[PDB]
RNA sequence: GAAACAGGGUCAGCUUGCCGUAGGUGGCAUCGCCCUCGUAAAA
């Protein structure tokens, strides 16, 4: 069920991650935190695009330390 | 080392007596005084 998760806000960084829906979720909780409007959002990347942003530095894994940013 | 948005908006509002009062008073001779004078003018 892990993802290459697009996380999309108004006229915001493409922020790209990696791991469960619920760690997307919480995720975008964290990016949500200050955020009163231009709430990042979550969408499923297609699997074929995957390959893709695999590989792109800018994306946060489903591995152990991709949850130390708090 | 081309193409590239800071953006799409968001009541400072809602409302609040400067008031209740508070002698300018009490009061204090304008005085005490002083010659319009001495004077020249019936052409």
């Amino acid at each position: 069920m892990t993802s290459f998760y697009k996380i999309t806000a108004y006229n915001s960084q493409a922020l790209y991650f990696w791991g469960t829906d619920a760690d997307v979720d919480r995720y975008v909780d964290w990016l949500n935190r200050d955020r009163e409007i231009n709430v990042y959002a979550a969408e499923a990347i297609p699997e074929a695009e995957w390959a893709q942003y695999e590989g792109r530095d800018d994306v946060l894994s489903g591995e152990e330390c991709g949850w130390d940013d708090f």
